[PDB]
């Protein structure tokens, strides 16, 4: 049965508001939400966090900010399309959506405005970075089996005991955790254990884009093969996400239904926006563009691009734009909108392993159409690429930087956790400060909840140890990182 | 004159526009159209680039122009739901018109809430001081007030008050005052319209006109529009689309439309507040002290007062008991909401109180004027700001370089205003000329856009009339002061460096 008065949480994990509350109380809610989430500093953030071009340095060209404000209003006109095509129906006031409309919308714009706020400052080579040094210092191929035998893991305490324990279960969920960061399960992290945002358990849900959980050694299962093709959250956050897993009613590994809204704005935002950009930052003509379209598939092709090419001809560039999104978003728009309603039992129960645009559909073959061309002749793009490499030595400099401190064993890192600066490690001490307080506070917070006696303590303490230093470099700039790699190598 | 806002919330365009019934759902994606447009706008994406109070922070977490304006968004969206709820228990909405523009009344401030700033120009109220100042240099204003006469201070030839009427001495009375009052808001319009062409609604496109003072305004104003009128809205080359758009909804002459008073209140009170979190960022002073600083800044406080439910509401939950990022970020999002749950609201009556004077735009205030407690609160920031957070010695600096490369950059093109009619004509015409090489390239600079807003704006003239030429160097100076102030605080500073051969 759908009914979404079951799945719209309006309920925080701290200071929570309780029983009743009108239909316009409920809306007061979801409304403070907007303001926790656009006056936040995560937020802000953004506007330096590239996204396909690095470090650009005209405006014109989008940020993280300015593409997911625009995958807002994209969800937006899917919510609100929804809600008019379910009103078609009148399926809402069966759905329980009577008196949830605004509270569906709320969601989907907010968490449109903050999926990719993990992502760490060089895109999809922050996470490559990390994850390879992390692996090179604690390899988790070899946890995988059992004993055995030479172990290759730099970490004494995680070395897999010949010597079997079920201790030993710990050690193989530490190391591969530490070795898949993900900017969706470190958004997680950064909502809830670091800027403490309080917020509805729906919100927090409608960021949750993937259900695998990092830790995840085995390559399985099939019934949720996409919803896990990346993690969604942390070994740090398995108490986390099972109370949210309670509070949304959602399955193990099963997705909030809010969720598919935003991917499909997501994705429908920047196909079309990075072929944009591309024409700005020059790469090529917007005729050159058209032909590399052309060349790539009456069908769809006239009645969308074509369509606004011959429109855009007698700004021209402007002109073609305009349309080309225009002509995309009435016909993808409703697509994705029907789809939805479509297959809404799967997608209520969060089962569906589908992306709400259908390989497929004709639609669908108009997104890959941009994605291959942008693949092709944006992404490859030699001055892309080596920014895309320069990052890559920034992001594993940074972390070979501050090597030292997981150098320490537990009673001098303690020792100088607790004596802010201790005498016998001034470079480790001055280290520590770097890191961000709020980062800090995460990992007194959560050893301090730790079994002292505990023989996995020691485990736990590294682990926690290791997430603090992934958390500071993840919640960088694209331009912080870059100035603290050269301030600290002495170059600048 | 009853309140009807079927007269006001418009669904009509200038261009291509739709005409005959139009559901309510129909009405309300017309408005949602206009959302598309304004966010996927590049004149909009160049606001992370723009400065707000900070010139050039080399940190995200201190806004910009666009997370500005952005927060501002979301505070005229929790005024219209005030504003609406309580005018749909009392009386009454139908009454007003309003019972089926509830969305397009939202829209609307939501979106010309983001659009405010958007004609700003590079270094701020400096980029609108290089301009105004250099071309005072050029054409003074100051002689062609009266009459005569004598020796006119004015670098132009076509422009100098002659002699011995020409009654045209209006046109150049009008004009050499136009270019030496550029106003964010008065290009704010000219770049919606003349030079981005988004086509917007015109309730739309009435939502950001937040004053109503011709920029040629040679006069020391009135007494009744004497707000109203402070600082120019609109230029001299929108006169005419002024004409058409005080028509379509129903505005009297200098009359504001209803919409706008939402919209300096969001503006009013998301910048004082959120400056004085970035000052504490920028470690100018701490939490601390810069509570200190308030209560030696209040006045009649006594005891119980405002000032405590505010912000020593927030000292002490912010000093322990609660924080998630240590007491400040804390003290903030307190200070945040307590000013706004104890101040929407109240700017949300003061509309429906005086919503007749506001509705027919007259009312010569405010939604924040008045000696309230409450306005005493704004002023607090705003002059705590003035004294402790604009005169900083940094902030400072930078504001002077920005005046020196926005007023190098205007005497770098100089060459341009210099070529005679026919000179600049054949420029235009032959994008390249042989005998300018120097000028030829520094026209091939000015970005098309603006440069189309001339041809076109030009076309359009009458060749033989003799106002032809002076319409002309409006236009010229106008194209220039585009570019200019089009354009960001790193890419005009970056022009400057270029072009000196320094970089
Ligand atoms: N320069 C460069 N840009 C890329 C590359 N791949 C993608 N981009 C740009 C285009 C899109 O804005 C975004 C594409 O990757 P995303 O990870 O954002 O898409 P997706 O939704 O599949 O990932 P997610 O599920 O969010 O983790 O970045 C690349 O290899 N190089
Ligand atoms: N750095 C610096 N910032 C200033 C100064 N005066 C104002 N600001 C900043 C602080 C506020 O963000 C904002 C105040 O002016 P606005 O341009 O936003 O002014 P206003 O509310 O009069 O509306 P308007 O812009 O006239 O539409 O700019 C100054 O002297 N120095
Ligand atoms: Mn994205
Ligand atoms: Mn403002």
């Amino acid at each position: 049965q759908i009914d979404f008065r079951k799945k719209i949480n309006w309920h925080r994990r701290y200071r929570s508001p309780q029983g009743v509350k009108t239909e316009h109380e409920i809306l007061r809610i979801f409304e403070s939400d907007r303001g926790r989430i656009i006056n936040s500093p995560a937020i802000r953030r953004l506007q330096q966090k590239t996204q396909v071009f690095p470090l650009e340095r005209n405006a014109a060209v989008r940020t993280r900010l300015t593409h997911s404000m625009e995958v807002q209003q994209v969800g937006r006109y899917i919510a609100k399309e929804i809600l008019s095509r379910l009103k078609e129906l009148k399926l809402l006031e069966a759905y329980g959506l009577d008196e949830l409309t605004g509270p569906f919308e709320s969601i989907v714009e907010m968490s449109c405005l903050m999926h990719d706020i993990g992502n760490p400052p060089f895109g999809h080579f922050g996470e490559a970075a990390i994850n390879d040094w992390f692996r090179q210092r604690l390899h988790p191929e070899d946890a995988e089996s059992q004993p055995l035998t030479d172990d290759r893991c730099s970490v004494a305490a995680l070395r897999l005991r010949d010597g079997e324990e079920p201790l030993n279960e710990l050690r193989r969920k530490i190391r591969q955790d530490l070795c898949h960061f993900e900017g969706n399960a470190q958004g997680i992290r950064l909502v809830h254990t670091l800027m403490r945002m309080n917020l509805t358990w729906a919100q927090v849900g409608g960021i949750l884009k993937y259900t695998r959980p990092a830790w995840w050694r085995g390559e399985t299962p099939e019934t949720h093969h996409y919803l896990m093709k990346k993690p969604g959250y942390y070994l740090s956050e398995e108490a986390y996400i099972a109370r949210l897993r309670k509070e949304l009613n959602l399955a193990l590994y099963s997705r909030f239904p809010l969720t598919w809204i935003m991917e499909a704005a997501d994705d429908i935002s920047y196909c079309v926006a990075d072929l944009e950009d591309a024409v700005e930052k020059r790469i090529f003509t917007v005729e050159q563009l058209y032909h590399h379209l052309h060349e790539a598939w009456g069908s769809l092709f006239s009645l969308v691009v074509e369509n606004a090419w011959e429109k855009s001809r007698s700004s021209t560039e402007d002109q073609f734009f305009m349309y080309l999104r225009v002509n995309t978003l009435n016909k993808l728009v409703p697509y994705a909108a029907q789809r939805f309603i479509d297959n809404l039992p799967a997608i209520f129960a969060g089962t569906f392993n589908h992306a709400l645009l259908e390989d497929a559909s004709e639609c669908s073959d108009l997104l890959k159409l941009y994605k291959n061309v942008a693949v092709k002749h944006v992404f490859s793009h030699p001055d892309v690429e080596r920014l895309e490499l320069q990052g890559y030595r920034v992001i594993s400099g940074l972390l070979e930087i501050y090597r030292p401190l997981l150098s320490l064993s537990l009673s001098d890192f303690t020792e100088l956790v607790e004596k802010e600066r201790v005498k016998r490690f001034p470079i480790e001490s001055r280290l520590f400060h770097k890191l961000s307080t709020r980062h800090r506070l995460a990992y007194v917070e959560a050893v301090s909840k730790l079994p002292s006696d505990s023989p996995e303590f020691p485990l736990w303490e590294y682990y926690y140890r290791c997430r603090l230093l992934q958390d500071y470099i993840s919640g960088m700039t694209d331009l912080y990182a870059w100035d603290e790699y050269r301030r600290l190598m002495a170059v600048e």
